[PDB]
């Protein structure tokens, strides 16, 4: 109980700031989750032995896979971190509690393919969820280890704030099914503009959470221009993988998967942090104002992206 984790000097500082990056140690990446907890949260938000155990069992339901890894589940967490930390009292014992969890769970069992692959191969998965397919997945696989004996770490909540969190989580998963992201960002995008937007609406505090968890999901654009550009080439292994699938299906897949047009990569990111990223950072900036820490960095990497085309890199 009188037993803080404490960080090197450097990540202690760093920790606190968006574009922070949590480094290529793994074995620090449980330290990092735990200290996020305890600050954003309390020491006392969860048991740590039972805290520890949940953190092992969800490492180890996180496959190898380039990108859609261990690593994803803490960075995206952190970010939520900073995001929580920045907007200190806009959110519930419980919302802090159940998003730094939803974000550590979000991406659970991930193969390394989208929703669409898995509705073009016939994957049993897509039999049992037809809509947002590894997302309620991931969900299902959260309910599970919070399942296991000693994993319950929310033992502690009453039956009704317990109902609270999971659905909190639940949403909060969901919503990571960036298909939805796009209506979820134009509906908060008219609510901010007609000035309907009310965050005691449960269901407007709900969408605003969805586009949290967008904005942390997709926080890698928000690094620095190393961190952005080599994190570039995880997401795209796992895109020219499931390209090579399609192949294997005898389907063309989009260009973006295709591995045989890396050259069209640069504008690919282009259309992406025009079409997804920077409206993300925009709306969430306008909704939140401290997050707009996240929306200059994208800015800088969407510039930095121009500069490849242009031949400056
Ligand atoms: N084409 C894409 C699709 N999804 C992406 C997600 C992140 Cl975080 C970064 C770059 C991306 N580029
Ligand atoms: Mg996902
Ligand atoms: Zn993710």
């Amino acid at each position: 109980g009188l037993m803080q984790f404490t960080l090197p000097v450097r990540l202690c500082k760093e920790i606190e700031l968006f574009h922070f990056d949590i480094g290529p140690f793994e074995n620090m990446w449980p330290g990092i989750f735990v200290y996020m907890v305890h600050r954003s949260c309390g020491t006392s938000c969860f048991e740590l032995e039972k805290l520890c155990r949940f953190i092992m069992s969800v490492k180890k339901n996180y496959r190898r896979v380039p990108y859609h890894n261990w690593k994803h589940a803490v960075t995206v967490a952190h970010c939520m971190y900073a995001i929580l930390q920045n907007n200190h009292t806009l959110f519930t014992d419980l919302e802090r509690k159940g998003l730094l969890i939803a974000c550590l769970c979000h991406d659970l069992d991930h193969r390394g393919f989208s929703n669409s692959y898995l509705q073009k191969f016939d994957h049993p998965l897509a039999a049992l969820y037809s809509t947002s397919t590894m997302e309620q997945h991931h969900f299902s696989q959260t309910v599970s280890i919070l399942q296991l004996e000693g994993h319950n770490i929310f033992s502690t909540l009453s039956s009704s704030e317990y109902e609270q969190v999971l659905e909190i989580i639940r949403k909060a998963i969901i919503a990571t099914d960036l298909a939805l992201y796009f209506g979820n960002r134009k509906q908060l995008e008219e609510m901010y503009q007609t000035g309907s937007l009310n965050l005691n609406n449960q269901s407007h505090r709900d969408r605003v959470i969805g586009l949290m968890m967008t904005a942390c999901d997709l926080c890698s654009v928000t690094k620095l221009w190393p961190v952005t550009k080599l994190t570039a080439n995880d997401i795209y292994a796992e895109f020219w993988a499931e390209g090579d699938e399609m192949k294997k299906l005898g389907i063309q897949p989009i260009p973006m998967m295709d591995r045989d047009k890396k050259d069209e990569v640069p504008q690919g990111q282009l259309g992406f942090y025009n079409a997804v990223a920077i409206p993300c950072y925009t709306t969430l900036t306008q909704i939140l104002p401290p997050t707009e820490p996240l929306l200059k960095a994208c800015r800088d990497n969407l510039s930095q992206w121009e500069k490849v085309i242009r031949g400056e890199e």
